[PDB]
């Protein structure tokens, strides 16, 4: 079981670093791994163009790259969060993952959050862009808003939504993942949006365990990577070591 789940979530990754070019470049090289390509990179806006080059280089374009806005914060300002997700289009990303204004929804505001996600949709459905929605699980703590952050999020044109930005101190647990996979589940939405583990996914049993409650929502073939993703860094080792691999 270990080994095939290891694989997969390899396979899954948005490989971030655990920030230069040189640092980029390494990252670029290392989702090019012995038993496969992780499906995407993770970085920083302005690192897009030297690692799409790179990736070019190294005979693997067909790893995505994303990236993020509205970043960690949050803030609750709708101009700031789509110049940012412009900027990442034109700087070329594949995916931008916006964070949430999970703030402005715990001290009442649900409105801002979809309309800042809207916003953010639309620029990146007028570009070919995926847009995620991190909503820090994190911080928003109790789950009726937790769900209702995935709630308004989906509503409003997320096609992935995200537990956190590892820049809080807890990132994705199993039971927030379980909860935001709920959502997905009970909306009815799984063929249109998919789900993200973030911050802290540290090892192949930690991937193990979120990919088992994925196949136990949706049956085992639901998460692809247009359904899935780890957001992970040091995981990549332990997957690899897995798999008998380093």
């Amino acid at each position: 079981d270990l080994k095939a789940s290891s694989l997969r979530a390899l396979k899954l990754m948005h490989l971030a670093t655990a920030d230069t070019d040189e640092k980029v470049i390494a990252l670029c090289h290392q989702a090019k791994t012995p038993v496969g390509t992780t499906d995407a990179i993770y970085i920083y806006p302005r690192f897009i163009p030297i690692a799409r080059k790179t990736l070019k280089e190294q005979g693997t374009p067909e790893i995505r790259i994303w990236t993020s806005t509205n970043f960690p914060h949050g803030n609750d300002d709708i101009d700031i969060a789509l110049a940012e997700t412009r900027a990442a289009i034109a700087y070329g990303a594949d995916g931008v993952a916006v964070v949430f204004p999970y703030r402005a929804l715990m001290a009442g505001n649900e409105q801002v959050g979809f309309d800042l996600v809207k916003a953010c949709k639309e620029a990146c459905a007028a570009a070919n862009v995926l847009l995620s929605v991190i909503i820090e699980t994190g911080e928003l703590k109790d789950e009726a808003l937790i769900r209702k952050a995935s709630e308004i999020s989906i509503k409003a044109g997320a096609d992935h939504i995200v537990t956190s930005t590892g820049k809080v101190a807890v990132g994705a647990t199993p039971e927030s993942a379980r909860i935001m996979m709920e959502v997905i589940r009970d909306m009815g939405v799984e063929k249109t949006v998919g789900f993200i583990p973030a911050g802290g996914v540290r090892t192949a049993e930690d991937a193990q365990k979120y990919l088992a409650i994925a196949d136990e929502l949706f049956g085992a073939d639901w998460a692809d990577a247009r359904h899935y993703a780890f957001g992970a860094s040091s995981l990549l080792a332990s997957l690899l070591k897995a798999l008998g691999h380093g």
